[PDB]
RNA sequence: CUGAUAACUUACAGGACGCUUUGGCUUCAUUGCUUUUCAGGUGAACUGCCGAGUAGGUAG
């Protein structure tokens, strides 16, 4: 029952449909007839979770910041360079809250596109439709933990940023290490459902990337 | 105007006990290094006395 949780998490690759949906209501709980249940209140906690799907997570160094982001990379930027905008968006992931990262596998899962995008299905979709709100950023500047910085833009002025981690990209770094040992650099971040589904599933071990050996230097 | 601004990882410790590596052995035949070769600066710092003197002193 774990190979059939891991695969519908975020940092496994993808993978009838009468029997993935009775999958997903039943990693809610913490068998087939559990998910003939039909609890009202369960739905708008589901309802809650597929609004605080993110693309790019601001609590990730930090799990006491706050904001929600769904957007893609603007613009394209050329083939030397690399970014979120590259590898293909759709390895996104849930945050904001540690009581609802269980009930957040209904709707967010995503076995490549996801759920979340009689009487209580009309229902359920008009809440859905109404609360989808594709591409939205909630980030308030004033009392959380963010990055800031200044740069020089154009001249005589300058713009303040705010680098945000990368949903997409930190799997698409942690699934192609497993092999490599010489180039992978295990960080390890602690209350790790604070953080996210996407921290769950790794057990806190991200895999980043080390720069092959040693540093040398040749007379120059 | 830097993933900005701030940041004490700390304490304690017995790896030990035992140990036969050995036996045998043919490196060996042959052999032409040869030919030719100016180190020069020496005009000069001499000639007497004393002394038994291959000793040792002094005169111009």
């Amino acid at each position: 029952t774990t190979e059939l949780k891991r695969a519908f998490r975020p940092l496994t690759p993808h993978i009838n449909e009468l029997d993935a949906l009775t999958i997903l209501v039943n990693l809610t709980d913490k068998a087939k007839c559990k998910q003939k249940l039909r609890d009202e209140k369960w739905w708008a906690s589901c309802i809650n979770c597929v609004n605080y799907r993110q693309s790019h997570n601001p609590k990730f160094p930090d799990i006491r910041s706050e904001g929600v982001i769904r957007t893609q990379a603007l613009g394209e930027l050329p083939s030397f360079l690399l970014s979120s905008s590259k590898i293909p968006p759709y390895h996104w992931s849930y945050s904001h809250d540690s009581k609802y990262v269980n009930k957040s596998a209904f709707l967010t899962n995503e076995f490549i596109s996801c759920l979340g995008e009689s009487q209580k299905t009309c229902k359920a979709m008009a809440k859905q439709l109404a609360d989808i709100t594709l591409t939205t950023i909630n980030v308030t500047l004033a009392p959380n933990y963010l990055t800031q910085i200044s740069l020089p833009d154009s001249d005589t002025s300058y713009i303040s940023l705010s680098p945000v981690a990368s949903l997409s990209m930190q799997s698409h770094f942690h699934q192609r290490l497993q092999d490599e040992n010489r180039h992978s650099a295990i960080t390890r971040f602690s209350r790790t459902t604070n953080m996210g589904v996407t921290a769950m599933t790794c057990g806190g071990a991200f895999r980043m990337l080390k720069s092959g050996a040693k540093f040398s230097s040749p007379p120059h």
